[PDB]
């Protein structure tokens, strides 16, 4: 029927295929990657502290779009971008499947899914009480003050998805595998190693859907609506690197932090 009578007994409630044991290697590896490189793990609520009110309330530089830019607010983050986008790199590093690539592949990987993943990471960080969202564990920032920082409609999609997400009680390893899944994505020009990283993809993505299975969660549909999340972060992806091309238009270099050109500079 089964397997032995104990392994019968322990899956007696599961239905639904739960990780192999390789899969759970992949899902530990993962999992720590991202606690280790995700800011102020479980400390972010009691340490961060408010984008001062005053802050953002001034957009004055036009945009294509009639979104304005308040510079002060442009900024503030940027200041602390740099770090932010350094730990995604630091996250990927830390996945055999992405260390082994071709350099040259895992530049394009990394600029393809950085935003995705930064959003994901303030989305999760999403407080219900106060309206805000988490900058790295540090900068709780109201939504007219990201929008108005340079993000505009940006903005209020990534307030939309930490919104959505509440609901969902993602746990750590969750979160990382999002990230991967994000991360290991060959819709992106000039990769050498396809058809790999395409591989990845897959390993990743059934390992997610088997732990997603193994937690049991308490909406219905958990696995499909969690995929259209995805989406919704490759979406909030393509329209910041649309509107930070017009950034670029609009502003001088000096204003943008090297690694902040370098990542997103892009098509
Ligand atoms: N919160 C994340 C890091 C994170 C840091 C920052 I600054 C963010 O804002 C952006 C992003 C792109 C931009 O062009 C502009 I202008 C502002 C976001 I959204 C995320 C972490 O925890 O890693």
């Amino acid at each position: 029927a089964r397997g032995s009578h104990m392994e019968e007994m322990i899956r007696s409630l599961q239905q639904r295929p739960e990780p192999t044991p390789e899969e759970w290697d992949l899902i530990h590896i993962a999992t720590e990657a991202h606690r280790s490189t995700n800011a102020q793990g479980s400390h972010w609520k009691q340490r961060r502290k408010f984008l001062p009110d005053d802050i953002g309330q001034s957009p004055i530089v036009s945009m294509p779009d009639g979104d304005k830019v308040d510079l002060e607010a442009f900024s503030e983050f940027t200041k602390i971008i740099t770090p932010a986008i350094t730990r995604v790199v630091d996250f990927a590093k830390k996945l055999p499947m992405f260390s082994e690539l071709p350099c040259e592949d895992q530049i394009i990987l990394l600029k393809g899914c950085c935003m995705e993943i930064m959003s994901l990471r303030a989305a999760v960080r999403y407080d219900p009480e106060s309206d805000t969202l988490t900058l790295s564990g540090e900068m709780a920032v109201k939504r007219e003050q990201l929008k108005n920082g340079g993000l505009g409609v940006v903005s209020d999609a990534i307030f939309e998805l930490g919104k959505s997400l509440s609901a969902f009680n993602l746990d750590d390893t969750e979160v990382a595998l999002l990230q991967a899944v994000l991360l290991m994505s060959t819709d992106r020009s000039g990769l050498l190693c396809v058809d790999k990283i395409e591989k990845s993809q897959e390993a990743y993505l059934l390992a997610f859907e088997h732990y997603v299975n193994h937690r049991k969660h308490n909406i219905p549909h958990f696995w499909p609506k969690l995929l259209m999340k995805v989406t919704d972060l490759r979406m909030i992806g393509a329209c910041h690197a649309s509107r930070f091309l017009h950034c670029k238009v609009e502003c001088p270099t000096e204003l943008f932090p090297p690694l902040f050109l370098e990542v997103f500079e892009d098509q």
